[PDB]
This record gives structure tokens, C-alpha cells and sequence, in this order.
């Protein structure tokens, strides 16, 4: 199965991602908010276009780097540090 982490847990940067799907961007990358496929299914089976993802800053890299949010058709927000290794469900009541 997959994980919870509690939003107020994730890194900060995480956290400002959120905050700008939230607000619809304007997003620092021009892949942020390219459909993401779920090609290995490790989120949950939907139909096409169902999944976006937003990359989350690591100031650590010079490149992109790893670490995304990816969110569902409907509201749904998980974590992954790894480039879609790994996902957690991110809880926001949280």
C-alpha cells in the first residue's frame, strides 16, 4: 500500500509547492503541471489526464532534481522524493 504523511511534516519547500497549486503558479518550471501517465501504477488505476505533476525545488541540485508533488482530478496530493519511485499520501488535515 502506499504511506501518510501529515502536509506539515513534508519539507518546506513541499509546502510551498502546494501553496502554489493552490493558487494556480505562476510555477517556477516549465514542466510544472505536465500530465503524469502513472506508467509502473503505483497511484491508484484512473483514465488519462487524471494525474499532474509539479516539481518541488531542492535547492541541493543545480538541475531540477528528484522531488514532486503529483496531484489527482480531484484534490488528491501525494509526495515523492525519488522521481516516482516512492509516493505518500499527503494529508492536509495535517
Amino acid at each position: 500500500a502506499l504511506a501518510d504523511v501529515c502536509r506539515t511534516k513534508l519539507p518546506s519547500q513541499a509546502q510551498d509547492t502546494l501553496a502554489l497549486i493552490a493558487k494556480n503558479g505562476p510555477y517556477p518550471y516549465n514542466r510544472d503541471g505536465v500530465v503524469f501517465e502513472n506508467r509502473e501504477s503505483r497511484l491508484p488505476k484512473k483514465g488519462n489526464g487524471y494525474y499532474h505533476e509539479f516539481t518541488v525545488v531542492t535547492p541541493g541540485s543545480n538541475d531540477r532534481g528528484t522531488r514532486r508533488v503529483v496531484t489527482g482530478g480531484y484534490g488528491e496530493q501525494y509526495w515523492s522524493p525519488d522521481h516516482y519511485a516512492t509516493f505518500q499520501e499527503i494529508d492536509p488535515r495535517c
